[PDB]
């Protein structure tokens, strides 16, 4: 009669039925057995807090893994871009040296070129 | 108001929370579809393999993702540097070259300076003679 | 009332069976209680919302070195632009200093030249 009436209350009443619930249904799912037989259950599809973590940690992991390989890519480009600039440089300092070298060779061979005229002319007057 | 009063005595008195409990466990471990219902309702809220094998797989996705992007940024950046390497070489070989012919023009112009000159005194000895 | 309640779920099974199927149905229509009991269960046990909150914070993290990589890519296309034009100031200056060294050359040669004219000019002269 108390439990009729009070199912009775429970089906005109919803806010009533939740309260209930939320005060009951708690105690009942810590019943062990049941709860062992609910979490057999769900354990063939359950994804855990540690399989979450698991892929957290690959992931940091990865892109740490990345960050390092780009760094280090950037760093080759740096080098190697150092280097044709060097090699460049050596390649003006070459031209810089034969052009001199040039220079020098052009200034002996005139002058010699103006004096044997001079030799020439001289001999001519001699005449 | 028969309800209204036993949750108030339900929030009190843990005990009978518990010893009420207990004498509905016998029968939602008794009933399978008791039980459908609690694990359907889990299943609503419950992380799954497939869920996390399909952020592992997009996660996968978008890190490869950034590893090529970048590859490419790299490459197109040396592609540029080498683009301009490539130009500064052929100005100092276009420097080399018009130095050459400088040169060359230098020589022939003071050889005829020399020569007319030359021309100039061997006249100018004949006159006086 | 609860102790009265007690004893007759002690006594009705029809009674503790029929109040079992009033209240278990609430875990499907009561989204908190259903999260309560799921994470009551187990220390293990995760939610959708914790694999959308590891998805934000990957993203994020993704972006993060996205917007960083950029950076220092763009940075070293900076110092190479510099270093490319420090390198092409080097051959302007090889150019002019080519040119400038020429321009020397040509005058050195046209005075010799000149000062060998006056020099045999005046031989000539002296002799007749």
């Amino acid at each position: 009669s108390n439990g009729r009436q009070l199912l009775e209350e429970l089906r005109k009443d919803e806010e009533l039925r939740r309260a209930l619930a939320e005060e009951l249904i708690p105690e009942v799912l810590r019943n062990r057995e049941l709860r062992r037989a609910i979490l057999l259950a769900l354990s063939r599809e359950m994804a855990t807090k540690e399989d979450i973590e698991a892929l957290r940690k690959a992931t940091k992991e990865d892109i740490e893994d990345l960050r390092e390989a780009t760094k280090e890519d950037i760093e080759a480009l740096r080098k190697a871009t150092k280097e044709d600039i060097e090699a460049l440089r050596e390649d003006i300092e070459a031209l810089r040296k034969a052009t001199k070298e040039n220079m020098e060779k052009l200034e002996a061979e005139l002058k010699s070129y103006v004096d044997a005229r001079v030799i020439e002319l001289k001999s001519y007057i001699d005449t």
